[PDB]
């Protein structure tokens, strides 16, 4: 009954208000606010989207996102992107490349309100791709010069590693990964090392000791037990088969 509508598809597209677009053009923030204030309901009442044509939903709320200088706004459209990732799950697909470099670079907003609705965003969008497809953005992201993307960028992927298929990595992808995290565990920065670790201590955890521990031959002896460290509480919450 009330709980199976929740699985009926809705048609939010044809619910935004008329003038969605316009507001968000608006230079009096608190005009933006209220088209996002209206779409954020309708994402929370709504948790099953029908499919349609969301191209110009997604490039408003980037736009949002990398360009607006009000961070509640940021917030704002970082949390409605990952209700709509969510929403229509792998029907988000073909938006989700465009997306993540941008997501990603905008780590380099410490407010933390920002950084959970940027996380949130960035993991819901990840569920509808591959660290695979999303390989070059990840790896050029590790490689910023901002140390708060660095370290956002690593625990990306220890996130995501939780819930990935061990058979969705191949030998190259394990290498270059690996590699790419070492390089910024030796990061002079704390936070960057400490995410590393994390990221690196995942990665063990999903694709096993014998696999991974080739790659880290070089690992001093202080960073490998960071790094088994964040392996032992690791928690892959995905079933290989």
């Amino acid at each position: 009954g009330s709980h199976m509508d929740l699985l009926d598809p809705v048609d939010i597209l044809s619910k935004m208000p008329k003038d969605f677009y316009d507001k968000l053009e608006e230079k009096k923030w608190t005009l933006r606010k209220e088209s996002l204030e209206v779409l954020e309901k309708l994402l929370t009442d709504h948790p099953k989207l029908e499919n349609g044509e969301y191209g110009a939903l997604v490039s408003a709320l980037k736009k949002v996102i990398t360009k607006d200088s009000n961070v509640v706004l940021v917030a704002m459209a970082g949390k409605c992107l990952a209700l709509l990732a969510k929403g229509l799950a792998k029907r988000f697909s073909n938006y989700a490349s465009a997306c993540v470099p941008s997501l990603l670079e905008k780590f380099k907003e410490k407010k933390p309100n920002v950084v959970t609705a940027l996380r949130e965003a960035i993991d819901a969008i990840y569920a509808s791709t591959s660290l695979e497809a999303q390989q070059e953005s990840i790896v050029e992201s590790l490689s910023n010069k901002n140390p708060s993307v660095k370290s956002e960028t690593a625990l990306f992927i220890a996130r995501a590693l939780t819930r990935t298929q061990p058979t969705a990595l191949n030998k190259k992808l394990l290498k270059l990964l690996t590699t790419s995290l070492v390089k910024t565990l030796n990061e002079p920065d704390p936070t960057v090392r400490d995410s590393s670790a994390e990221a690196l201590g995942t990665l063990i955890k999903l694709m096993g000791d014998k696999a991974v521990t080739p790659l880290l031959a070089d690992v001093d002896p202080l960073k490998m037990a960071k790094i088994k460290e964040c392996q032992e509480k690791a928690e892959i919450k995905i079933k290989v088969a």
